[PDB]
């Protein structure tokens, strides 16, 4: 079908593989703009004008895994490794709550040191502050996930990365798509609000792969979906590969919103890294969440999944104020509660 016809099918929610492929393959400006408007309007209708702030503390860059894309991979010897103490992490969380954060995200490499009990202790302390806690710690045994839920954790982010099992295993040689999915299913069973999502523009990833990523997200009806471009890192095997395209990645965000109209979708830091102002554009094309960097110096600059990240030269407390200004200049509002998913049951 033509652009106008694909848009009509999207508006009528005829989400066939062919409609999603054609939406991702058409490069016409008018079509893309209309797709972006559609996603923006669906966002406003379902999740409103509140942009939810998730303050992220990247508390350790130690990792046991060796993912080919990631600057924290275990084989990268050209990176100073760091670990925040549990006291530092709690007090840094308390500062974010003082600054108005209503969710604290704890993210790390897969660092065995904390697992599971030091994380449980931290979570319990942060939960006393009356905020949501989200974990993004990678793949762990069911048992660990269960202990963290009992400790009070509310949400868990585990991007599925790529729904192509062959590409997944090549890029993540310690593990598999099956394992990743099983972790995601376990987290949902345990009562977490669960986040998935993928990178766009991975080496070897095709448009058909991106369609499969959308259908996977739609299948499992995730609470949150984190999408960004692949950004090559010079101390990795994928150093010389092409970066993911911003517009294609933005279309993935827009389609995610159309497919999952009541979901929580961030404007990721990676989007703001590859294009100046990329988060702001993404917030106008389907996204409704922002995750300001709350990692303190001198560690912030050592948490380099990809290079050139924005927010590295700012002061320790700048990023929450910075996103509150962004939200205002976008004519949006800050989140009034924890920003949990508010499901709209349909037919
Ligand atoms: C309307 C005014 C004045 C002529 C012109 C001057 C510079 C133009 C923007 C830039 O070209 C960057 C970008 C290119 C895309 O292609 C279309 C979108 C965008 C934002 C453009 C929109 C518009 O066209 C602008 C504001
Ligand atoms: C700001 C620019 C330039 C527009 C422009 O230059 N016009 C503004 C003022 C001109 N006036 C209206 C005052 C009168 C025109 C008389 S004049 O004499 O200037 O031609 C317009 C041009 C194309 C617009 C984007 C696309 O839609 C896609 C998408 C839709 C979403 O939903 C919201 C996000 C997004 C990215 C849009 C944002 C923004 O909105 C853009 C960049
Ligand atoms: C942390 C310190 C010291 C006092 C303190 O420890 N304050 C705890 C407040 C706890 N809460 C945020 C939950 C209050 C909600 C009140 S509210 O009426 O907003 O619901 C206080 C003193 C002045 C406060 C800033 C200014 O105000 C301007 C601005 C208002 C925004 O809005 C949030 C961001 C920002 C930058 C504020 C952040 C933080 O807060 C500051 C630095
Ligand atoms: C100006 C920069 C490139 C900067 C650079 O690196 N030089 C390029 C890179 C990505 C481009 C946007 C995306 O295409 C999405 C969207 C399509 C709409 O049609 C028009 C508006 C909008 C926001 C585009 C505007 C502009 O064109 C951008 C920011
Ligand atoms: C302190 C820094 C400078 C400024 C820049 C933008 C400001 C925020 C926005 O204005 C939106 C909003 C309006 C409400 O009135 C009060 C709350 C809030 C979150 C503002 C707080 C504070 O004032 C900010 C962070
Ligand atoms: N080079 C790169 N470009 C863009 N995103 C990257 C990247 N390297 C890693 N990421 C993204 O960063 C996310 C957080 S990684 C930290 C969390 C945890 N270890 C985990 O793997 O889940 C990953 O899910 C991945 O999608
Ligand atoms: O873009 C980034 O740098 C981060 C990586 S994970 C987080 C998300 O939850 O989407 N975004
Ligand atoms: S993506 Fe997560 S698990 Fe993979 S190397 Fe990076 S930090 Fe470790
Ligand atoms: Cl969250
Ligand atoms: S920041």
């Amino acid at each position: 079908m033509t652009g106008r016809e694909i848009l009509e099918k999207l508006e009528r929610r005829e989400f066939t593989r062919e409609v999603l492929k054609e939406a991702l393959s058409i490069n016409d400006r008018g079509f893309n703009e209309a797709l972006f408007k559609l996603a923006d309007e669906i966002r406003r209708k379902y999740v409103g004008d509140e942009v939810h702030i998730r303050a992220i503390i990247e508390f350790s860059n130690v990792c046991r895994k060796n993912c080919l894309y990631c600057g924290l991979r275990r084989d990268n010897k050209n990176l100073k490794r760091y670990r925040m103490t549990p006291e530092e992490i709690v007090e840094r969380a308390r500062l974010a709550v003082q600054f108005g954060a209503k969710t604290i995200v704890l993210q790390s490499g897969e660092d065995p040191y904390y697992m599971p009990d030091v994380i449980s202790d931290i979570v319990k302390e942060i939960k006393k502050m009356g905020v949501a806690v989200t974990l993004s710690l990678g793949e762990w045994p069911r048992e660990y996930y269960e202990k963290w839920k009992e400790a009070g954790a509310d949400r868990y982010l585990l991007r599925h990365e790529t729904a192509n099992p062959v590409l997944h295993r090549k890029l993540r040689p310690d593990t598999s798509f099956e394992n990743r999915l099983n972790c995601l299913l376990t987290l949902k069973e345990l009562g977490y609000e669960t986040g998935a999502g993928s990178m766009v523009g991975l080496p070897g990833q095709t448009i058909d792969d991106l369609v499969d990523d959308l259908l996977f997200l739609k299948e499992h009806d995730f609470d949150m979906v984190g999408i960004g471009p692949f950004i090559p890192h010079p101390d990795t095997p994928l150093a010389n590969e092409k970066k993911g395209d911003f517009t294609l990645t933005l279309k993935m965000v827009a389609l995610t919103r159309i497919l999952l109209p009541d979901s929580n979708i961030p404007a990721t830091t990676a989007m703001g890294t590859i294009v100046p102002g990329g988060r702001e554009i993404t917030l106008r094309c389907g996204a409704n969440v922002i995750m300001p960097n709350w990692t303190p110096s001198p560690y912030r600059q050592l948490y380099q999944l990809y290079p050139g990240k924005i927010c590295v030269f700012e002061k320790d407390t700048a990023c929450i104020p910075c996103v509150m200004k962004m939200i205002e200049l976008l004519g949006r509002k800050p989140g009034r509660d924890w920003g949990g998913r508010k499901r709209v049951f349909e037919t």
